[PDB]
């Protein structure tokens, strides 16, 4: 519109175009920062070109900055795009050039460098405009104004393109006869930097050969970043585990508290998958009462995200309808933080339990009655012996804030206890042999042992309780 080069840009600028670099490749080398003359009409680009010069796949991108940073090869990429059926309101762009390219790239850099070393003056290797940051620049309105969405480097809808150059391929594997302790793009950019520039030159073109064909597009894919849903679970039955548990490929119990809750949404969420989460975990044998246990579910690769409030809600109503054994509730869309808050609940915050405890002694309520006295007991706690398979052996101290009893009969009864994250109840009352000190056994003169077992609270604050 007015040439983005100077007169001083005139030597670099013929020798690249003689010797086949395209015009926008010209303007890189040249280190034009402003983005509007890189998106000019190609022919109206070569045709100003040579007007200020006087005044055919390229050797150096191969055809990326030639048809492919255009907008009939952006139109059909995004026509791909919208096949896949997945819901955006954004997008980020990622590309991928052959590894190939940087080696044409510093080929053309040391042709330019020598040019400019000529007329004495002095060019910077960060001077050029790197290939993928012009074609971005020439690319993301493009796909702004074919997708109707706006770019953004955070969103989680990723379109992503890989180009490919079979012919040249060769040359990864020449310059890994130079430096073999060096592909990636990144590694051959990493050898390309420790090379001699004698020894480049002895097995590389300079300047580049012009090639018989450009790039091939590879691929064109897309993908939606995962989405969390969180809540927190009941769990009634005493023969489920939190997790599938199998065995053999065989299944030791049937379904688990994750399967009854996530296998509904996949199908909701269209998603591929799921990975679930949890501030904790109980054994199969206890239940999960009062508000329930936090957990999130991650669904990857979700085409649908757009849900409201009322849909979620329904979605809860749905879980909840297909089981008795679990319940859910505050279920609500969430993000990544979820796994963060989960983990801090796990490792810091208190529980709370109640225990159906018999003992081997006929006992009266009175001799439980010391128990709701004791605050903030230390226990040493050994790593239980039911356990040591998982976990390697330790000492942990942990502390019982209060206990609570209701006396039952003259064999039973009931406890009620707030303990410290990570403390094994089943051990505190029974004993384990002797490896957790002080136990209910110990402190009542008895053998105790625990006949059921229920956490009656996970005090962990979030999700947000809902409404
Ligand atoms: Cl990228
Ligand atoms: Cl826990
Ligand atoms: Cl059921
Ligand atoms: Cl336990
Ligand atoms: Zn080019």
């Amino acid at each position: 519109g007015m040439f983005p080069l100077t007169e001083e840009n005139k030597h670099v600028a013929q020798l690249l175009l003689n010797t086949g670099t395209c015009p926008r490749c010209i303007f890189r080398f040249c280190g034009v920062d402003f983005h509007a003359p890189y998106k000019l009409p190609y022919k109206e680009l070569l045709n100003e070109l040579q007007k200020f010069l006087e005044t055919n796949v390229c050797n150096v991108c191969l055809g990326i900055l030639q048809e492919f940073c255009e907008k009939d090869f952006i139109k059909k990429v995004c026509q791909k795009v919208e096949a896949s059926g997945f819901e955006f309101t954004s997008l980020v762009f990622s590309v991928s050039f052959p590894p190939q390219l940087s080696v044409r790239e510093h080929a053309a850099w040391l042709l330019v460098k020598q040019e400019m070393g000529k007329q004495s003056l002095s060019l910077g290797r960060d001077d050029i405009v790197q290939l993928k940051e012009a074609y971005k620049w020439i690319t993301h309105p493009l796909f702004s104004e074919e997708l109707g969405v706006p770019i953004d480097g955070k969103s989680l809808f990723e379109v992503s393109v890989v180009f490919a150059h079979p012919e040249t391929v060769e040359d990864c594997h020449f310059l890994a006869a130079i430096c073999p302790d060096c592909f990636t793009r990144m590694a051959v950019m990493k050898a390309l930097n420790k090379i001699k520039e004698e020894d480049f030159l002895k097995q590389f073109p300079c300047p580049p050969n012009s090639p018989k064909a450009v790039c091939a597009v590879l691929e064109i894919e897309c993908a939606h970043g995962a989405v969390f849903v969180a809540g927190r679970y009941n769990k009634y039955s005493r023969n489920l585990p939190q997790t599938p548990w199998i065995i053999d490929g065989e299944r030791k119990l049937e379904s688990s508290v994750e399967e009854l809750i996530s296998d509904h949404l996949l199908a909701v969420f269209k998603a591929e998958s799921f990975n679930f989460s949890s501030s904790g975990r109980e054994d199969v044998d206890v239940r999960t009462l009062g508000n329930g246990r936090p957990f999130a579910i991650e669904l990857v690769n979700p085409h649908r995200v757009h849900f409201t409030s009322q849909e979620i809600k329904e979605l809860q109503q749905k879980i909840n309808n297909s089981s008795n054994k679990i319940q859910v509730r505050d279920l609500q869309l969430v993000t990544r933080e979820a796994i963060g808050h989960m983990k801090e609940g796990e490792e810091e915050k208190t529980k709370t339990y109640s225990a159906l405890i018999w003992t081997n002694k006929a006992i009266q309520k009175k001799d439980i009655e010391f128990l709701n006295d004791i605050k903030d007991l230390k226990i040493d706690q050994k790593t239980p012996l039911r356990v040591l398979h998982r976990r390697p052996l330790a000492v942990r101290a942990r502390v019982i804030h209060f206990m609570e009893t209701q006396y039952v009969d003259e064999h039973h009864f009931r406890l009620h206890l707030k303990t410290q994250a990570g403390t094994y109840i089943k051990e505190f009352v029974h004993g384990d042999f002797g490896r957790t000190k002080p136990n209910i056994g110990s402190l009542m003169n008895v053998t105790a042992d625990i006949l059921e077992l229920d956490v009656e609270s996970v005090d962990v604050d979030w999700p947000p309780a809902l409404d």
